[PDB]
């Protein structure tokens, strides 16, 4: 119904943000994350040339 | 198939050097994604939330 | 006639096909890094 | 000795290509990862 409708409104538009939050903090942990595996591979190059 | 022993010395010296920086890489990578795992967690536990409004 | 049960249905699988994904990526990390050990123990 | 050192620096060439190996496989699956979790994003901005 109308009312009951909106609450799951209310409620979602709430956890999607939460989603959309935890997603930013995801995707900037993976760019460090994908970054700092950058670093590994290039140590193992350099213990490959030396 | 000459080296000597200073030139090898100094090979394990920078092999050591380098096996540190891999258990720093190590290290550093396996809390990036500890956290990472643990945001994604979060993020999914809200997935639920949702599919069960 | 308002039917998010169609969106709820799509989250589920979602959050299925993630959780999947995301488990069978931090078991190939695991072996990942697990032969980093193996590289620094040497 | 020169042998022990070039057998622990060849045992690691194997051993660091078994992470490259592993590293592309990580880098698929976080792509295959990525669109997943865009995908959804496209779902729950559906609100309209």
């Amino acid at each position: 119904t109308q009312q009951e409708i909106f609450d799951k409104q209310r409620r979602l538009q709430e956890l999607s943000e939460k989603v959309r939050t935890a997603h930013q903090e995801i995707s900037a942990l993976r760019k460090a994350l994908q970054e700092k595996e950058a670093e590994m591979l290039q140590v193992l190059e350099d213990i490959q040339s030396i």
